[PDB]
């Protein structure tokens, strides 16, 4: 079969050499895959992938490009996937495993021996001659030395998410704050307020802020903290930026405490810089899914409501948001791709928002480089397939040529049509169609108890639900295995998505499936928060299930 051509070879010299694989079009014999790639101005054939994952992770990586494999090609195993199976895995009879084309053993225990190992996955890289890698979410999927370490080889494995130096450009607190100013997103009262002058390599594109501005925004002593603070206004974070976990970090109610709780936070992490902030009250939590090509293109798929959390975890999660003014959230969208544009991402992100619906204001609070694990609610919505898409952009095809994407704008899927993501002329809102979230999506995190007991659990480590009651819904639960603090565990977690044509609908959906898997040997308590006045009318905040609690 053939396509519409798209010829995007200047832009191709223009791209870092990390972004080039191996197995380039131009020195590659002919295939329905290859001549996909070279149609759609793609630069690299990935035809194989090691997945640096497992559970729900490595069997929704397959189950999406395979499916796209099968819609674009007739054979859903064009792109082949390697995986990585721990002792524990292959004793649980994950299906990952079985699913992959192929699988290599690794080590056991904490994913530090195995899924998180980075030298490990370039060994296995390598090994098994895959030409990229697919982290997801966990492990080491924030750690830019993967990427970097993978296109060091001479195997030139490339990653599939972000590139090394986007991940860097936004390294501690501070330096990540001044960043975002700099694109213009607005950020929490701090002593670094005003700061946003960085530095970006004329030549990687890495951002970087030098010392002198860096320290703009540092405390010089407890008695300046205690200046900083007092213009910020209290209450305000006292925070060490090499501070790890919750070490480092005091929230201070008065003056008369300031000194003392500095000195506590210091010492945490002794010769760390220190900076203020004022602190976020009860708010909402908003977040915008970004996606992003290797040409500069980053657009918005709308975003996601997490304001519901227990103990700053998120427990049940809607898309699109619908608490904030349209235009306030596309100011969000907009301030989200502005800074995506600036630390050169690339692939999926999310850029998380503080969102206080009393003046409608909203700030920046971190831009997490990777694909989450709540990433369905978003695809339900917006009809892209994530992972597909991740896969096409990591083969250099510009975001123009995605499918999905043109299909999102209202394009014929099949055209070769340049489309302005920003709508900036009367031609494109001409040609193009402004995005709509089809529908809406509540999801919920759902918790079991299955004590390893010696008894042969139920195979498989996925544990999916097919309910009998609900047309508009679907549910997991995962055995987890070689996480960071736990190699296995009596405890399981997933979630349950519901679509609804709206709000009300959604939610209706995800109460009937709650109650219909009440009917089993937990989700009591979800079935209680979404038939409370405060969630259906939406008046919900960050601290509303801590403070029912
Ligand atoms: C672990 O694999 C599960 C994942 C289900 C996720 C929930 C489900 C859904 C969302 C809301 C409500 C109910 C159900 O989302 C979907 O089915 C949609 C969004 C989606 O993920 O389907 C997958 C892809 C085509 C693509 O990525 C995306 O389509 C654009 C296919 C491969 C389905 C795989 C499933 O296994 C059969």
């Amino acid at each position: 079969m053939e396509y519409e051509i798209t010829n995007y070879s200047e832009r191709h010299t223009e791209l870092p050499g990390h972004f080039i694989g191996l197995n380039t079009v131009d020195k590659l014999e002919e295939s329905p895959l290859r001549d996909f790639v070279k149609s759609h101005g793609g630069h690299t054939v990935i035809s194989k992938i090691l997945i640096a994952n497992n559970g729900i992770a490595a069997v929704k990586e397959i189950r999406s490009v395979r499916k796209w494999a099968y819609e674009t090609f007739g054979d859903d195993r064009t792109v082949q996937f390697v995986a990585m199976a721990t002792p524990e895995d292959l004793e649980a009879n994950a299906e990952y495993i079985r699913m992959a084309d192929q699988y290599i053993e690794v080590p056991g225990g904490t994913n530090n021996n195995n899924y998180a190992n980075v030298d490990l996955i370039v060994d296995i890289a390598e090994r098994a001659d895959v030409d990229a890698v697919w982290a997801g979410w966990g492990h080491a999927s924030e750690n830019p030395l993967l990427p970097e370490k993978l296109s060091q080889s001479k195997r030139k494995v490339i990653f599939i998410g972000p590139p090394g130096n986007a991940m860097r450009s936004l390294g501690d607190k501070i330096s990540s704050t001044i960043v975002a100013q700099s694109a213009k997103v607005p950020c929490i009262p701090w002593s670094g307020t005003g700061v946003d002058t960085v530095h970006v390599d004329e030549k990687t594109g890495l951002v970087s802020v030098d010392d002198d501005i860096y320290q703009k925004g540092c405390c010089t002593s407890p008695e300046d903290g205690l200046q900083k603070a007092k213009r910020i206004g209290f209450p305000v974070m006292i925070k060490a930026s090499e501070g790890g976990g919750g070490k480092g970090i005091r929230q201070v109610e008065r003056e008369e405490d300031f000194i003392a709780l500095y000195h506590q936070a210091a010492n945490e992490i002794p010769g760390s810089p220190i900076f203020i902030m004022k602190l976020a009250g009860r708010a909402r939590h908003l977040e915008v899914q970004l996606l992003a090509d290797q040409y500069g293109t980053n657009i918005s798929l709308f975003g996601r409501d997490c304001s519901v959390q227990r103990r700053h975890q998120k427990i049940i999660e809607e898309a699109p948001v619908t608490i904030a003014k349209a235009e306030t959230f596309h100011e969000m969208e907009k301030a989200a791709v502005r800074l995506g544009k600036l630390v050169g991402y690339v692939s999926a992100g999310t850029v998380e928002y503080l969102y206080s619906h009393d003046d409608g204001k909203f700030y920046f609070l971190e831009l997490n480089p990777r694909l989450q694990v709540e990433h369905p609610t978003t695809e339900m919505v917006s009809g892209v397939n994530l992972p597909a898409a991740q896969l096409q952009i990591a083969m250099g095809i510009p975001m123009h040529r995605i499918s999905d994407i043109r299909t999102l704008y209202g394009m014929n899927p099949h055209s070769a049509s340049e489309i302005d993501f920003e709508f900036k002329t009367q031609d494109a809102t001409k040609k193009q169609r402004r995005p709509i979230p089809k529908g809406h999506c509540t999801a919920c995190r759902i918790t079991s108890e299955d004590p390893n007991d010696g008894f042969k659990p139920s195979g498989g480590t996925l544990h999916e639900l097919n309910f009998r009651s609900s047309s508009n819904v679907w549910g997991y639960f995962s055995v987890g295995n070689n996480g960071n603090i736990h190699s296995f565990s009596d405890s399981q977690f997933g979630h349950i998505f519901a679509f609804g044509e709206n709000r009300q609908a959604s939610r209706k959906h995800m109460v009937v499936a709650l109650k219909e898997l009440s009917i089993r040997g937990t989700v009591e308590y979800l079935i209680k928060l979404l038939e409370t006045e405060d969630f259906e009318d939406n008046t919900i905040t960050t601290g509303w299930l801590d403070d029912l609690i």
